[PDB]
């Protein structure tokens, strides 16, 4: 099943979509600069692009680390990105009360991995009718994603994306199970599946590339990143696009 | 470091405290009845006891499933338990705004494992000044518990309990690492460590298993245990025998 | 570092080599038939090929379970394969005393995963001077592979291939860490690394799975692929499967590191 | 099911048996000296004791690490340990042809974890009729131990001990699943189960150090009611006092 996000088609048999941007929204000028760079590079390569950032980082390394600009300013910055570049945007939500005001600006809203089984948040997100990105917790198997999907469906929303972020592997390490993509496709109605390569990785550039190419080889709707340096983005995306283009060009069976 | 909860001393070198009760609060009468049974059994064995229940089930089977009595009715039930039995109580909280009104009634407030890194909830719980039970997520190593402890300390609360619930082991399965208890004691200032044997097993009759696992964990020297046939009694008799032996040996 | 196996160049930046064949040697006719099919398919696709089979099942669930042809009969079958097709062959060895007579016939000899730390077998394999395929145990991390490599080097043999077969993941399940390939390459002198996709899946239709997993691994830039098929992928699907692996391998190998 | 090893009863309901000694046999005098220390400490505490060592250690971390005095001298040293102290002994075998001559002298023979599914070794060990200690591989679940047991039974030997060593847990680390003991007991006819605490720990890093760890882990395993404790290469006495306290408590109580 494909999902339309403005003029983008997102789907497991469609050209990959890049979801990228910054960690925490901290100012208008810096956000617009970064977004501009992603926009120019993805336009040059013909890669569909959705800008990502958090306005309210709920899990901070220390209490008093800056959470971001907050809801009211964060949504203004997202409106300005949409106005200036004409692209969709994505951001996470942490409380039921945030769902409506965030959904009425942001094209995709995201269920954080830690909150993925919090029924009240699922229902509130569902009721927006927006496109939803579900972050797979690292302790949840791919066959348990169906239960989360089922709850969204019960609440009346089937515009769901599944986002792989790796699985707990002993202490501290994560491993990405390349077979979990297919399990999620088979058990969840072939909803779009995207791969968060960044938060799957605890030099690092050779690693992120190897992992991103391996996951995209399995036929995915998109790639989700934060840890990549901005100027090397083009070389990186050239390689992902080469592989995606090859894979998607071949029939499934 | 010991923590006093009314007349109970909770600590890794003190007689173990049992934290037990029911999953979700459903009614006053059922709750009082269940509590009464725990109270009678723990009193006759001489085991300190804290009653546990949730007022709200945050992860439901269907969007349509009983959520439990809710905050307002849940707190009235807890007030009734405290009045009738004179024991401390423990419950979990899911949102920052709930922390203050819950902490007015409940002796121990509990940080759910899924929410253990949600900074706002941590701060709001810390600011109550109450005793806090931190549920260790199954994807977090024991050496990371110090980072949660550090946050509570910055927010001005050091009355923390660490609660082992098992570690992810492949898909849909847990294992308890018996060495994690000592790692948490060493790296977190010897705060009380308790063992949630029940959640540690939900992925695996089951009575032999819970006993084996509880005895094994309590052999490592812990502050507490978190969970016609008299099954609770027979179980606690054996835990207390081991706990008493282990606590009588020098460190 | 590349390794030459007759006319084949095996290396992490060379076109991938297929190591394939059957699980256990059962009959001479059935072996020649299966091999003939692998040979015809790989030749048409321009994929270098090494024929694989075991002459003995060492590890079966029952003491009476069928174990195969045995050493003496197995080596006569391997000689026949080499004579008829002119290709290299690969087989596993289980005891030190077998290494020399097996190495006299088989181009590549294979250290089973369960025996990978058995020092007497390592030393006897190393002393043959043959190319060795090391099966990475499922309990060994990729950074510990260097310790096995070090032992072969200590015993005077550096013609070593590292073969990924998946990692233990809870009870009775495996996961393939796509990053372990690059860890092996960096820590083991960039020796050829190959992927045994088949054993990596035996704990999990299955054709879609093997393809996804094989593609994902080969995306990381590997010297080869190691698999089984039965009359295990069905033998008839081999061509379509390899067409896809080769398309990806060719794309990946054409990009610079 | 209990197993008699001379005058020792090994069983999940019997006082625990200690299996310990040295890593590799090097010389008669040094072996006797070490064994004499284990013997004096275990006699003083009333703990049954089986001396362990390798004569040809086949899995050492270097190819030139000493494997031991070898089969002929190793067995002579074992005979002397038996004659001098009157205790049973245990050693590991890695090749089929070694099983018979080893079993002439060593009371218990041990199947290395890595070789546990190697059918030819299993059969050759079974055929000795001796007591066998099966080391559980770290990549094998406790419910797969029944398949190893079945093969020994098929080959005509039921005097089997199951030895826990931990399970793979991510890369490098091992974790001991305290529920695996009960699974092995339920599925394998309640054969004796012993715990190799040492192996279970060597992958683990660093007020306590490794001694506090080995003690915590040993006590946790013995709390599940086990036939014995198995150690690898004044502290032994203090350690055994604490294990014995717990073992005595646990074994004094009925199962159910
Ligand atoms: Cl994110
Ligand atoms: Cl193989
Ligand atoms: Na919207």
């Amino acid at each position: 099943m494909d999902i339309k996000i403005n003029d983008i088609t997102l789907g497991n048999n469609s050209p990959f979509v890049l979801f990228g941007g910054i960690n925490v929204l901290e100012s208008l000028d810096s956000t617009l600069q970064t977004c501009a760079h992603y926009v120019e590079v993805t336009r040059k390569l013909g890669i569909p692009y959705i800008f990502k950032a958090s306005f309210d980082k709920a899990n901070r390394s220390s209490i008093h680390s800056y959470r971001g600009v907050g809801l009211e300013e964060g949504l203004k910055i997202f409106e300005k990105v949409k106005a200036e570049f004409g692209i969709p945007v994505i951001t996470d939500v942490h409380e039921p009360h945030q769902c409506q005001p965030v959904a009425e600006v942001c094209d995709v809203i995201q269920l954080p991995a830690a909150l993925a089984r919090q029924t009240d948040l699922v229902v509130a997100m569902a009721k927006t009718g927006n496109v939803v990105n579900i972050k797979k917790p690292q302790f949840l198997s791919p066959s348990q994603m169906k239960n989360i999907v089922e709850k969204f469906h019960e609440a009346g929303n089937g515009k769901l994306i599944l986002c792989e972020r790796g699985s707990s592997f002993g202490y501290d390490n994560l491993v990405v199970d390349m077979l979990g993509f297919g399990v999620m496709k088979q058990t969840c109605g072939n909803l779009p599946v995207i791969f968060d390569v960044t938060h799957s990785l605890q030099g690092r550039r050779a690693q992120a590339l190897d992992l991103a190419l391996a996951g995209m080889a399995t036929r995915l709707a998109g790639l989700f990143l934060e840890a990549l340096p901005l100027h090397l983005l083009e070389d990186f995306l050239i390689r992902i696009k080469a592989l995606d283009d090859l894979i998607k060009s071949q029939p499934i069976l």
